[PDB]
């Protein structure tokens, strides 16, 4: 029993963390084989960060202008590309910790483990979800620029993000590995704004099978509804609509507590609509959209990883 | 900027973790040098747990009884004792990944990494508190006896917990290293109580502190008050009764804000008497007691580990 914000198991990823410096820029790199990724704006002074031409700046770099380090190994720089918003450094070696991965883009909703890192070294980890705005809530301080968002399927680790940046709301952006921006932003010191952010719905379903699941029905009810009538009552509390595909993704959950997806829709309504009156469920007054269906199932079934 | 419930990479914690198997019961273990230790009660069958005598049940085992599997690898027991509540099995190999450890008995209030396993493979990592009831607030599952709680201190490993059990009210028990429970409890299947649990005031005044790091402010005020006139007011709502000790220990913090502890508690005593009123702090409604002053130390200067 129980229900936690759990993280995946950090152990394959920080085995590829490293150090990339350049002048007097330093922030982290992903080494998988013999490359080392990280975000591009690390060959910027603070004199380039309002308007930079990254193509100019990276023309007056020389393969020894960076220093990247692994531990107190270093390893030597025999190549640069840009990709997008991230730098491809191509080195020497390749990294014998390399685990298998791939590298995915997310969608808004889904959920991913963030290992924090600051020069190369591990700091934490912590759960977080992709919001509806592209941004993620996230805790990171100066230094930790190239710090990789990730998931893990069996043997597999599926690389999702790579911080770059902190808006002035306190939340964060960044990139795939492929250096794509999730959501409207760029990488320069321009005004930028985040878009409204809107509740996860079908996580928040997901949460309450879990409650169900541990023993929390105080806010069940016999009543039910219809997908239409749940999604008018959703636009005006600013969650997101429910669709088939949600309803569908939620059925192992819905056949595991006997109660339907449209009947726990009808909770939810009502929670919406007075409240939770001082009470909680999970250990919590808010309704939670960071847990999605599957994480649900993979923590009150027990899924394991290599 | 931002504030998450924030886990210790699991990294070297990951490659001590075997399974334990006598008969048909199979547990998690934790490898270390030439020894593998494990909850006591994976020499019991369902038989047993009433009233397990684990000297004549241990007495009546051998060697060969024990199957150790680190991966693929299985481990030849060339031995056994048992030491409080834990059995360590002497193994023909060292643990090559073993990091550098110790042993350590927390108290009440700390926090510390828990890494899940089953069938000796990590499932998950999150972060929790040794409750004032000696219990913890987890998540496990059928199979997850043997999993381990853990601290870093720079590049030393601190294990403190190993899992055991669940209460009736979903909460869990487990022991230190060397075998010792946490509180009152036992390893047999006898009626057993988890005493009445308080919040720890000292960690919700670092969360405050947090708070005001990342900006949130409204609960703050001008008022001031003694250690005294607010240890009256936090009896009556189950906190623990602050000390100098903890006046001490949130220094730092009350250097870093310039907002004195004394103050603090203030703001703390109003928000008690007349709630949060539909208001959050760090994103949340409810007092998160969760967090040590180092933890939030740890989160807002950027600490690393080996
Ligand atoms: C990264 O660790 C980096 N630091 C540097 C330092 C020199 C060159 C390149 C880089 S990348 C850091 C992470 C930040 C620190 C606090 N929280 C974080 O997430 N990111 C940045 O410093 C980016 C860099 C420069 C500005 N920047 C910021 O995050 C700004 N935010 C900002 O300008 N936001 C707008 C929405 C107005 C664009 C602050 C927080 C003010 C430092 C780049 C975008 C190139
Ligand atoms: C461990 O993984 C173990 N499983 C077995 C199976 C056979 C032999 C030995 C062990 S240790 C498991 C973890 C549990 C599962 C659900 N959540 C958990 O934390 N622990 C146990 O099975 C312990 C074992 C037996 C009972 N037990 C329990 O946790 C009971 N709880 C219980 O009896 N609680 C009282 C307070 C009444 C004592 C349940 C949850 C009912 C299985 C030991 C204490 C020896």
């Amino acid at each position: 029993s129980g229900f936690r914000k759990m993280a995946f198991p950090s152990g394959k990823v920080e085995g590829c963390m490293v150090q990339v410096t350049c002048g007097t820029t330093t922030l982290n790199g992903l080494w998988l084989d013999d490359v080392v990724y990280c975000p591009r704006h690390v060959i910027c002074t603070s004199e380039d960060m309002l308007n930079p031409n990254y193509e100019d700046l990276l023309i007056r770099k020389s393969n020894h202008n960076f220093l990247v380090q692994a531990g107190n190994v270093q390893l030597r720089v025999i190549g640069h590309s840009m990709q997008n918003c991230v730098l491809k450094l191509k080195v020497d070696t390749a990294n014998p910790k390399t685990p298998k991965y791939k590298f995915v883009r997310i969608q808004p909703g889904q959920t991913f483990s963030v290992l924090a890192c600051y020069n190369g070294s591990p700091s934490g980890v912590y759960q977080c979800a992709m919001r509806p705005n592209f941004t993620i809530k996230g805790s990171f301080l100066n230094g930790s620029c190239g710090s990789v968002g990730f998931n893990i399927d069996y043997d597999c680790v599926s690389f999702c993000y790579m911080h770059h940046m902190e808006l002035p709301t306190g939340v964060h952006a960044g990139t795939d590995l492929e250096g794509n921006f999730y959501g409207p932003f760029v990488d320069r010191q321009t005004a930028q704004a985040a878009g409204t952010d809107t509740t996860i719905t079908v996580n928040v379903l997901a949460w309450l099978y879990a409650a169900v699941i541990n023993g929390d029905r105080w806010f069940l009810n016999r009543f039910t509804t219809t997908l239409n009538d749940f999604n008018l009552v959703a636009m005006k509390y600013n969650y997101e609509p429910l669709t088939q595909d949600h309803v569908d993704i939620l059925g192992p959950l819905s056949a595991q507590t006997g109660i339907a997806v449209l009947d726990m829709c009808a909770s939810l309504k009502e929670l919406l609509q007075n409240g939770m009156n001082g009470r909680t469920i999970l250990g919590s007054a808010l309704l939670e959209d960071e847990f999605t269906p599957f994480d649900v199932v993979r923590q009150c079934s027990g899924v394991t990883f290599q």
